[PDB]
């Protein structure tokens, strides 16, 4: 009973939207490409890549219904499910790019760091492997989110798609444990492995003085945009989980807690950058 506004959610939302698709389909496709031609040549990042970027398309594909929603006036038209399926993709779909963003760097850190040792967790099986479990973790999760019937009606007759207001008590505990594995684990993870990977690139003798300084502007440059994509949502999630509940709150924080959603869609767009296009494999093949 707390009909909130959403000027903002019906004004900058279809900008965005249109423009990922437009850049970020293509731009996935050639990345595909890509990470088939290091597969074919016995590289255990190809399957990485291909994974990645598999995902980050099922991302995409979702964006057009999404982008219907938007377009018409609170109204969710299409069916009584594909909610619980594009809400999936939306919400929940973005931990497998992360996911795989760990992996790349563990590989890197077990490969410039300590090149003569761990010769069988760098294999295509191995690979293969950890993809799987992920993308059974996708799948138990994705078996999930289906248990609770998510559809309201407003006040004005609409379809919500994926969001209560007045939080559920079933979704605080989703959200305290989604900060923690999603956003301490893998933000860990990341940083310890590339300072290592610094350290190791500093000690060098080999690399003139000029790549090292390139080496630290990509390392930093991904990192941060990792950061700038995902922190502020995680931080406002935190916010409305803990103590901003009470409807007058609720009322409050909802261009923040949206903002931070909207703009946490550009990974589709960061990753084939720094994963596919910055590097000199990829300018020889063009």
């Amino acid at each position: 009973s707390c009909t909130i506004d959403h000027t903002i959610h019906q004004t900058l939302a279809p900008v965005v939207y249109v423009t990922v698709l437009v850049v970020g389909f293509p731009a996935n496709c050639l990345s595909l490409y890509f990470g088939y031609l290091q597969i074919k040549a016995r590289n255990e990042l190809g399957v990485y890549l291909c994974n990645l970027t598999v995902a980050d398309l099922f991302y995409i594909c979702s964006l057009p219904f999404w982008l219907q929603y938007v377009l018409q006036h609170d109204n969710w038209s299409h069916g009584d499910l594909s909610c619980q399926v594009c809400g999936i993709l939306l919400y929940e779909n973005i931990y497998i790019s992360v996911g795989f963003l760990c992996c790349i760097s563990v590989d890197r850190y077990l490969a410039v760091a300590h090149p003569f040792r761990f010769h069988q967790f760098r294999t295509l099986k191995a690979a293969v492997g950890v993809s799987v479990v992920i993308w059974a973790k996708e799948l138990l999760t994705s078996i999930y989110f289906l248990m609770h019937e998510e559809v309201i009606e407003d006040e004005n007759q609409h379809r919500v798609c994926f969001e209560h207001y007045p939080i559920q008590a079933w979704q605080r505990a989703i959200n305290y444990y989604r900060f923690l594995v999603g956003f301490l684990f893998p933000i860990c993870l990341l940083l310890a492995s590339y300072q290592g990977i610094l350290r190791a690139v500093r000690r060098s003798h080999g690399t003139q003085k000029s790549r090292k300084d390139q080496i630290q502007r990509l390392v930093l440059s991904t990192v941060v945009i990792f950061l700038a994509c995902f922190l502020p949502y995680h931080v406002l999630l935190l916010v409305r989980s803990v103590w901003e509940a009470s409807c007058d709150f609720a009322k409050g924080v909802f261009n923040a807690y949206h903002f931070s959603l909207l703009l946490t869609s550009f990974n589709c767009v960061a990753d084939p950058v720094l994963y596919c296009f910055v590097s000199e494999t990829t300018h020889r093949d063009l």
